[PDB]
């Protein structure tokens, strides 16, 4: 399960990123 | 990880969004 959940992780930081820009 | 795959689409239809806004 390290594949989806270091996507989700990602994903979640890249989301944090966009919102602040 | 059906639910795992599902949250995937919805973060990567999210991280999509806040890219064209």
């Amino acid at each position: 399960d390290a594949e989806l959940r270091e996507r989700l992780r990602q994903c979640e930081e890249t989301i944090e990123q966009l919102r602040a820009e």
